[PDB]
């Protein structure tokens, strides 16, 4: 008798229960291969996620750590739900890797980026985005690293987030694998505090590409993003220039000055469905509520509250999934907490085994 079988996929050996059949691998990203699943004993298809060796960095340490406790504990149709968790590794001094299975989506935002979609659908999407964005606000949880790639639909259009973010603490590792940055906030870019519409930017810059179907700030780096932002977005004022640290404010002051396009420049009409009237009017609240999302100064960016309150937006309104019941979060040394490896091996193993 064993519970678990072994399969190759890519370069990587899955052990699973035997419940979880046909394993195909559907992506990949910073913690290695997720694949789709046949669950035999639930009956219906289910995503599996392969942690290898979570305790070996504090960063993996502490993201594998806080995305279980919190996977837990978070309960929105917005946010990815955990099916199950298993290592099978029989205890502790042996135990090397985790398994996640969720609920399995057919794809992520990038896909659904590179197509063209009517605004009820582009509009459902970021309705979405919101409500599962403030229902982490409501439990404190400030994401700032929303990307389309942790971002998944499923073909009737419901989406869920599949990540917490970045702890409200702090993270160097030896690797191949390249972070993701265009969608931070200025405020992160430039280190000066933030609140919770630091995510509305993120939403701003998917919801640009989701029109433009390019990335709105690509950059090597923070250099060449900050750049970016300005060169589409201008120079901002004097009063957010104020609130910087007097070295990133230096640095931000000398960079080469530009007023910056306007919005119909920046998403002109031939982007949006325009063909009716319904379509003309859509695309007009839509490049409204841009302009309102894409403000470098976050005391001027609107709020998510209000984002949902938006003619685009508030079609879908809705009290059940606005306004839900915030999550419990038993921890609450949970953000920032600090360990050597072999101690965050032992929470992690707990966690897994409860
Ligand atoms: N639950 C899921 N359902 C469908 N695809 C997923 C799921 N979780 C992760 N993925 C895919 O795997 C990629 C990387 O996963 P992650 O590293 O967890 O973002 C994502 O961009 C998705 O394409």
């Amino acid at each position: 008798d064993n519970q678990f079988y072994s399969v190759e996929v890519g370069d990587s050996t899955f052990t699973v229960l035997k419940r979880y059949q046909n394993l195909k691998p559907i992506g990949s990203g910073a913690q290695g291969i997720v694949c789709a699943a046949y669950d035999a004993v639930l009956d219906r298809n289910v995503a599996i996620k392969k942690l290898s060796r979570p305790f070996q960095n504090q960063t993996h340490a502490k993201r594998a750590y806080r995305e279980l406790v919190l996977m837990k504990c978070v309960n929105h149709k917005n946010i990815i739900s955990l099916l199950n968790v298993f290592t099978p590794q029989k205890t502790l001094e042996e135990f090397q890797d985790v398994y996640l299975v969720m609920e399995l989506m057919d794809a992520n935002l990038c896909q659904v980026i590179q197509m063209e979609l009517d605004h009820e659908r582009m509009s459902y999407l970021l309705y979405q985005m919101l409500c599962g964005i403030k229902h982490l606000h409501s439990a404190g949880i400030i994401h700032r690293d929303l990307k389309p790639s942790n971002i998944v639909v499923k073909s009737d259009c419901t989406l869920k987030i599949l990540d917490f973010g970045l702890a409200r603490t702090a993270s160097f590792m030896m690797t191949p694998y390249v972070v993701t940055r265009y969608y931070r906030a200025p405020e992160v870019i430039l280190g000066m505090g933030y609140k919770e519409n630091v995510d509305i930017w993120s939403v701003g810059c998917i919801m640009g590409e989701m029109v433009r179907h390019k990335i709105l700030f690509p950059g090597r780096d923070y250099i060449d993003q900050w750049n970016k932002v300005i060169e589409q977005l201008g120079t901002p004022c004097p009063e957010f220039m104020k609130k910087l640290q007097p070295t990133v404010r230096n640095y931000v002051e000398n960079r080469p000055k530009y007023a910056g396009l306007t919005f119909p420049k920046l998403f002109p009409d031939s982007l949006f469905p325009a063909d009716s009237e319904h379509n003309k009017l859509k695309a007009s609240q839509a490049r409204d509520l841009l302009s309102k999302m894409l403000v470098i100064d976050p005391a001027k960016r609107i709020s998510v509250d209000d984002a949902l309150q938006h003619p685009y937006i508030n079609v879908w309104y809705d009290p059940a999934e606005v306004e839900a019941p915030p999550p419990q979060i038993y921890d609450k040394q949970l953000d920032e907490r600090e360990h050597t490896i072999e101690e965050w091996k032992e929470l992690i193993y707990k966690e897994v085994m409860n």
